[PDB]
């Protein structure tokens, strides 16, 4: 499966956000994120992949397509505006298994926010 995130400057939960902020993926789909406005990327937050997973960092501007496979939760962050809270989680599978290690992972406050949210939103 094939999946689509935008990076916006102002959607439905306000300002500097991914849409949508959280997406239920199956080993092997395929996101595409993409900064429909200008100035964004996507790279994964320290401490919030899982085991063995890859980060990765985009470039400013960049519709950028990733491969999931290692089950988890992915928390996902734009570069510049990580402390506007500018995040969203991609979680491959149900009943993630590092679920309380990403739990424990500091981020600035409205990104904390917002990961939470959306970690709710997956179901958990
Ligand atoms: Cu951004």
């Amino acid at each position: 499966a094939d999946f689509e995130v935008h990076m916006l400057n102002k959607g439905k939960d306000g300002a500097m956000v991914f849409e949508p902020a959280s997406l239920k993926v199956a080993p092997g789909d395929t996101v595409t994120f993409i900064p429909k406005d200008k100035g964004h990327n996507v790279e994964t937050i320290k401490g919030m992949i899982p085991d063995g997973a890859e980060a990765f960092k985009s470039k400013i501007n960049e519709n950028y397509k990733v491969t999931f496979t290692a089950p988890g939760v992915y928390g996902v962050k734009c570069t510049p505006h990580y402390g506007m809270g500018m995040v969203g989680v991609v979680q491959v599978g149900d009943a993630p298994a590092n679920l309380e290690a990403v739990k424990g992972a500091k981020n600035p406050k409205k990104a904390q926010e917002r990961l939470d949210a959306a970690l709710a939103a997956l179901g958990n």
